[PDB]
């Protein structure tokens, strides 16, 4: 049954999906160690590490592709959608706002619908290095990887914005899961706008998402 | 008595103007831990230590446009200028230079026209970010803000050209004097342009730089 | 007897020379301290080290220019032929393409080509800034020294890659020998350029490219 496959590629994600990975990447980025302090302590640099978490994936594409990094800060509607989360997750009385998303079935949920974000990213990426260079296999992969993993691969340096300084932790030594996956990701989808891989893109789409959602949802349940 | 307000709004900055910048942000590159040793002992880092404090605005918002950061470099005349101040102040016989200019009265008329400087380059990168990007607001305070305290925003990579690496002391950890009133005056400038401040640019103008002429020369009097 | 460099300025470096550039410069970034146990226990980041070795140059050059940095991996034939040697020089079976080409003749012809793609590198970024800036004297000596030497200049950020964190070895506070030739050569044909000196083209080119490998070939010799 392709059917499900294409009412999958209908999905716009404007309004919910968006505040899904905005909420899920502030708080883990809340959870990173010291991550308290620094928002009580320097509004600014809690504040500016979110957005990196957020937007890393364009603000790394944009830096590859030579294309402006304040263009992503043009979209009012979308940092603003991003940073009303972050004053919530970590200035709200009585921590409420955390406390209800922490709980175990929302944080699923929230951390299923950034996986979702994940995939559309990924096809952006590809889609956009198609636009400035067509057939290039490696600039697809990577404009296209930028966007799945952008928090994860400038995260030496947003560890610099708060003020940890770790340069023995690089991604490309140690590659992290959710890197490694987009990496996976990209290298698939790429292979599809190329036609070397035999299977619609509606297809490959609903099938890459479900893979990634159900790993990171085990690993949730595993770790609690 | 609005007829002196707009008198002041003529001004040009390229003859007086811009050297009082340049020297007022040598001059306190200079008084920086452990400056000395540096130019002395390694000529070249010194003179690059002193550009991204005479240029940094317009370096920061050349990285944050996506444009050429060596366009900087083009202004022969500007470059030369600005290289001529740091030479004086490092090398010139008997140290006669510095001495003079560090003379009290002196000091605070170069610093104070660098103040002057700072309104026109708020400006200029408000301007100049609204024909990139029309009514975007956070574009416009961003790119306003990095030509006002640039060397102030990218000083954690000009301590790495001199050689000190300090990943504690981030501009948004604790935001330093110069840093958070360019900010201040990005935020009102962009409420003029929007026509949301209830006040001619030329007035604001001419309110802004005094208010900032004259917190300066008060925190150097009552520094000495 | 001029009619011998008219016949060396007839060079192409798309297949021989290329390959000793990126040959040298993988060698030379293996020798480098901890270099082996990189791409034993991480392959990704000894590879992207070894990149920055080899379009170093590029890189620089584009990050200045405002150009797309990934522009350079668009080449798949430059960027698998530079690729295929990595390889080879740290996994070949036995180890017998390393120990093949450090033996000392090979190493000397080897190192001797990558000092002449170190000249038209040069000259490209020259040609190139002024196709961006008209007669613009500090651009193309920028711009023709990113070429000559970028990986020499982005050695701190390319350390940082295979996890080695020094900030007290800038390039501009203790210049390294290939950098200050290509300094040199940079604004040896920034006034070739702009007619300032009297020399052809080619005959500078000549002259300096001999000059060149004189030089390393010395060093190289009374090294071991």
């Amino acid at each position: 049954l392709s059917e499900v496959s294409v009412q999958f590629s209908q999905l716009s994600m404007f309004p919910f999906f968006d505040m899904a990975h905005y909420l899920a990447s502030v708080m883990s980025a809340r959870e990173q160690a010291g991550a308290l302090d620094i928002a009580s302590h320097s509004p600014m640099a809690s504040w500016f590490s979110a957005m990196l978490h957020c937007f890393g994936g364009g603000i790394l594409s944009s830096i590859l592709l030579a294309e402006p990094p304040v263009g992503i800060l043009a979209n009012t509607t979308n940092i603003m959608l991003a940073s009303a989360i972050w004053y919530m997750v970590y200035y709200f009385p009585y921590d409420l706002f955390y406390n209800c998303f922490f709980f175990l079935p929302i944080r699923l949920i929230a951390a299923g619908m950034k996986e979702v974000t994940r995939t559309w990213k990924i096809l952006s990426g590809i889609t956009h290095a198609h636009s400035h260079y067509k057939d290039a296999w490696l600039v697809m992969i990577t404009i296209g990887w930028a966007r799945g993993a952008g928090g994860g691969l400038i995260s030496n340096f947003e560890q610099l914005v708060r003020g940890v300084w770790k340069p023995e932790s690089n991604e490309f030594l140690k590659m992290s899961y959710p890197v490694k996956v987009t990496l996976i990701g990209a290298v698939l989808f790429t292979l599809q706008h190329g036609h070397y891989l035999p299977i619609s893109r509606h297809n490959l789409m609903f099938i890459y998402t479900m893979f990634l959602v159900s790993i990171k949802v085990t690993m949730m349940l595993t770790h609690s």
